[PDB]
């Protein structure tokens, strides 16, 4: 199967997916973000990022507090499973992680952390 996917963050607040699904017959997945948007990273910031469902919210709410020097993540935050950079206007990164982080049966999310953002950039991920 295919084990990559290309996302863009738009200056909507908007992710161009809802929903990623990895196949489970990946070992490593990667994850293509960019942005369109014509915004700097200071008001429009994106990363992508990954966790379990249950938390989510503390990855973003631990990551506004630590400011665009550290991409709005925690550092050293152990709940965060693969993350892109975060990105502005024009700008693309992509990571690569190995599946075994993944599970079958388990919700995970992705979303981004700049402050305000994840009550629109947020989707499902599944290994299936
Ligand atoms: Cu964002």
């Amino acid at each position: 199967a295919e084990c990559s996917v290309d996302i863009q963050g738009n200056d909507q607040m908007q992710f161009n997916t809802n929903a990623i699904t990895v196949d489970k017959s990946c070992k490593q997945f990667t994850i293509n973000l960019s942005h369109p948007g014509n915004l700097p990273k200071n008001v429009m910031g994106h990363n992508l990022v990954l966790s379990t469902a249950a938390d989510m919210q503390g990855v973003v709410t631990d990551g506004m507090a630590s400011g665009l020097d550290k991409d709005y993540l925690k550092p050293d935050d152990s709940r965060v499973i693969a993350h892109t950079k975060l990105i502005g206007s024009g700008e693309k990164d992509s990571i690569t992680f190995d599946v075994s982080k993944l599970k079958e049966g388990e919700q995970f999310m992705f979303f981004c952390t700049f402050p305000g953002h994840s009550a629109l950039m947020k989707g499902t991920l599944t290994l299936k």
